[PDB]
Order: C-alpha cells, then structure tokens, then sequence
C-alpha cells in the first residue's frame, strides 16, 4: 500500500484517548482505537454528517432499565499486541479506577467532569458487560458512541499507567502505533489483524506544520497528501491546481473566546457581557469565512435533537449597550491580554485582530499575546483566551454541563461564579427525561449563559482540508478524520 502523509495544525500531549480529546487528537486516536457503538457518517448517501449509530466492538446492545445498557461484544477482536478484547477491558475503560472515580483525576484530569454519574460496570461473561449509572440516565448510548468511550486494554494500560500509556498506545483500531515525537509527528502503521474494514494505507504520519502558509506550500510541493485547518481564503488558490482540491464541511463544534474569571476585571459579568455585545459576528463570517461559518442562536445546535431549540433568537449584537456596560464597569482603560496558540484554530489571529478593533471602539483595549504549544503560561498570567467545544452527544447535555456546569473546569479552575439557578438547572437536566421541563431548563440555561458571558460563542467553523485529488477521502461533520471505508489511492 501507499504511506499517507498529513500536514496538521497540531498534536495532542497524549494518545490516551480521553486525554487526547481536542481538535488535533481524535484524528489520530480514531485510528488506534474503536468504540462499542460507532457513528456512520456516510449512511444513506450522506456527505459525512449522518447521525446513524451502528454496532462496532459491541455486536448488539439493549437498555435493561433507566440506569443500564447491556452490551454483547464481538468475539476474537485483538488489541495491537495480540491480547484478545474481553468484557474486562470494557469494564476497566468505564471503571471508577481508570475514568470517573476520585482516584482517576490524577491520570485523566477531565474524566470525572466529562463522565455521566457512573456506577461500576458489571461483567456478565467474557463477551457481555453492562454499563451503569448510579442515577437515571438516558445518555449512556450517546456517551458510548463518543470520544470519551474508546476501549483501552486493561492489563497493558495498568502495567504502563495512564501517563506512559499516552506515549505508547495500544488499541483494537485499524492503525497501530509506531512513534510519537512531541512537537513533530505521530507515525501509525496498518493493523492487518483489524476486525474490521481493512486499512488502505501502509503508514500514516501526522506532521505538524503550525503555519497554514507552510502547510499550503507543502501540499503544492508536494510533501503532503492531505492538509488540515485551512481557511476559506485558501480555497481559490488550491482549487486552481489540477491535481489538488479543497474538501470542507461545517463541523459539530463552535469556536469561542473565554476568560480567567479569577482575575479582578472578569469577576463580575459586566465587562465580559460588554465584550460579547460588541462582537460583530456577521462581518467576521464575511471577512474571514466567506459565508462558510454558521452563527448559532446561543449554546444550541441541531445535533442536540429533541433538546435543540429551532425557534431561538440570534445572540444579541448591541454596541450602544456594550459602551454603557464598559462605563458602568470598574475597567479603567488598562490593556487586557488575549492568549492564542497562533492559528491552532482556523482564523484565530485574523478573528482576534477584527475583535480588537471592535473592542477599541467601545473603550476596551485588548492585546494579542501569542504562545507556542506547551508554553501556555500559568492561569494567573492569562485574562482572555480562545477555545472551542465539540458537541459530542445527540443531546444538549454536552458541552454546557461537562464544561460550564458546577463540577466543570470553567467554574472550578477558571473561576466563573455561576448563579445558583444555573447550577440547579444543570442537575435537573442530567436526571430529568426529555419533556417540557427539561427543554425549558436548557433554554433558561442558555439565557443565563448569554447574560453571564463566561465564554462568548463565535461560530461553527467550516473545517477546510486540502488534498491530492488522487487521495480519495471525505471529511466528516466532527473534529476527527475517518478512514474506515473512506480512503483509497489512484
Ligand atoms: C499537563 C501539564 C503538567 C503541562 O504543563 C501542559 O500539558 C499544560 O499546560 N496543561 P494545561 O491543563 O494547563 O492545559 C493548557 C490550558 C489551556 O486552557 C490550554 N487548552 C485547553 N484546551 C485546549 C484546547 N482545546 P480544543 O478546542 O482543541 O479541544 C476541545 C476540548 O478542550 C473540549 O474539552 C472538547 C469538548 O468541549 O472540545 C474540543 O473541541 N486547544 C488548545 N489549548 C487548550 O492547554
């Protein structure tokens, strides 16, 4: 076969599937690992956005009650080291020890905050395991199809520890691990024992090319087969080449900017709300995205299904109100830093430049502070910063509760003093079934989020890739790359 060469925007700090949840991690861990349930993005001729759930490591599954789903596992599946996958590896994957228990915080910092209210799994036999929650939860199924639920080998994982495992991953996926050089590359090779639609590449290299211009020059050279994290501003040049083309889709993710609310200037919602009210998203969508970005009506997305509100109003744009709020705040005109890891997010630096001018017009002075990967300063040294959230469930629970809820990093690490009402509705939605009460609680949470402005939603980016026309691969509507039945050459 042919070795696949990818020019990427970045690499994760770990290949441990939960510690790799990011914009740059899933495109690699999707190859090394498998989930029990998988999403079939290409079902019924869909352009990589189908929401269909198909069996993967679990040949079948059945909800027993409001707290548990029994999985019947595929037999003779092998981990990359020849160890057979059993219900024991599945129990360990979702165990208190490895993922949601108090001890797990040390190994997987965000594991507990991103997990459901789990109870210990029950192994029925070598190929049957029941995944359980201590309280009623109809979210088990979407969680098991997610980036939180890639299956790890119990013995090898325990032998190495979560940290050492992140540097030498072992999974059941189509590509086995070969090498990980931090700040340089990840090399994978075909797992010809995949259970499993056969890998079509002999090797895959994820090479960091932090500058998008060097990434485009690389594809034209051509040092790469496919490049990631481009901007619609690159579309005309790449598409003029006869052997090159762009492939892009709107993904189930939103770009945003957030604050360190532990800082004096961001303790009260007034200056956060003023900055949010001056963000002119429609011009940013023209200037930078060429109409290829979607401004959502709040923390509300179609993939939420029954908890998506299609009648919700757009987020407010009000420069006069923003001006008044800056005057009403204790802000004195002192510069505020906004940290960004270059263009890790597409259009991050041109978006900040545009917003800096919008903010200067309402009386706020924002300065760009750029930083290299691995050099993010202590929390204490940061004020504003960009971020993104992948909506990883077919429900509104993610990501408002895992990220912005009472037990999340935005309140616990970044200092958001959320109102009591916001945290009460977070608990209610987690345990209430779908209905009038749960739909309304999410809307009231969305209304609270906009007034509080702990983060400011910008848009759903159109994820732009560029590839050699002789590399047949289609983007999916998520921050990952899929090669199963979606990769061929010539
Ligand atoms: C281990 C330490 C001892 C060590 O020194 C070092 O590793 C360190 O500094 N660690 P620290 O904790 O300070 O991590 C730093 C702190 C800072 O906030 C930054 N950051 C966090 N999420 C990031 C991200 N998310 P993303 O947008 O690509 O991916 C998101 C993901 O964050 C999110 O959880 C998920 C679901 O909403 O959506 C993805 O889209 N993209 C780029 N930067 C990110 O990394």
């Amino acid at each position: 076969r042919r070795a696949l060469r990818l020019g990427v925007n970045g690499l994760p700090n770990s290949l441990e599937p939960v510690n790799a949840i990011s914009n740059v991690g899933p495109r690699i861990v999707n190859q090394i690992f498998d989930t029990l349930i998988a999403r079939d993005f290409f079902a019924k001729g869909a352009p990589g956005n189908a929401i269909d759930l198909v069996p993967a490591l679990a040949e079948s599954w059945e909800r027993i009650d409001e707290k548990s789903v029994r999985f019947k596992l595929r037999q003779k599946v092998m981990f990359h080291d020849g160890v057979e996958l059993t219900a024991d590896d599945v129990a360990y994957t979702f165990s208190s020890e490895r993922l949601w228990g108090p001890e797990a915080i040390k190994k997987i910092p965000l594991g507990k905050s991103y997990s459901l209210d789990f109870d210990e799994p029950v192994v029925e036999d070598k190929y049957t395991v029941t995944l359980r929650t201590k309280t009623p939860s109809y979210l088990i199924e979407t969680f098991v199809a997610s980036w939180m639920s890639r299956i790890v080998p119990k013995e090898y994982y325990k032998k190495l520890g979560a940290v050492d495992f992140g540097n030498k991953p072992v999974g059941t996926g189509p590509y086995k691990f070969v090498e990980f050089v931090a700040g340089d590359r990840v090399v994978l090779e075909a797992n010809d024992a995949y259970w499993g639609p056969k890998p079509t590449a002999s090797k895959i290299t994820y090479q960091i090319v932090a500058e998008p211009a060097t990434r485009v020059a690389g594809l034209i050279s051509g040092e790469y087969d496919i490049i990631t994290t481009l901007t619609p501003d690159d579309i005309q040049l790449i598409n003029s080449y006869p052997d090159l083309e762009t492939r892009g889709t709107l993904i189930e993710n939103f770009h945003m900017f957030t604050f360190n609310m532990n800082q004096e200037v961001f303790k009260d919602k007034k200056l956060r709300r003023a900055l949010a009210l001056a963000v002119n998203r429609p011009i940013m969508v023209e200037a930078l995205w060429k109409k290829q970005a979607s401004i959502p009506a709040g923390f509300n997305f179609p993939n939420y299904g029954e908890t998506f509100d299609p009648k919700r109003k757009a987020m407010e744009y009000n420069v006069e109100e923003a001006k008044r709020l800056v005057k009403e705040s204790g802000y004195d005109g002192t510069p505020i830093t906004y940290h960004t890891m270059g263009n890790y997010y597409a259009n991050a630096m041109p978006a900040l430049m545009m917003m800096i001018e919008m903010w200067k017009q309402i009386g706020v002075n924002v300065v760009m502070k750029t930083y290299a990967p691995g050099s993010f300063p202590p929390d204490n040294q940061t004020w504003m910063r960009n971020w993104s959230n992948g909506q990883w469930m077919t429900d509104a629970y993610a990501t408002i509760v895992p990220e912005f809820g009472p037990n999340g990093q935005v309140q616990k690490r970044w200092g958001w003093k959320a109102p009591a009402e916001f945290n009460e509705l977070c608990q209610k939605v987690t345990v209430l079934p779908n209905g009038k009460e749960r739909f309304d609680a999410y809307n009231r949470m969305r209304d609270i989020f906009e007034e509080e402005a702990p983060a400011v939603i910008l848009y759903q980016p159109y994820d732009v890739y560029a590839a050699r026309k002789d590399v047949h691969w289609k983007p999916v509507s998520f921050e990952m790359m899929e090669f199963r039945n979606n990769l061929s050459f010539g």
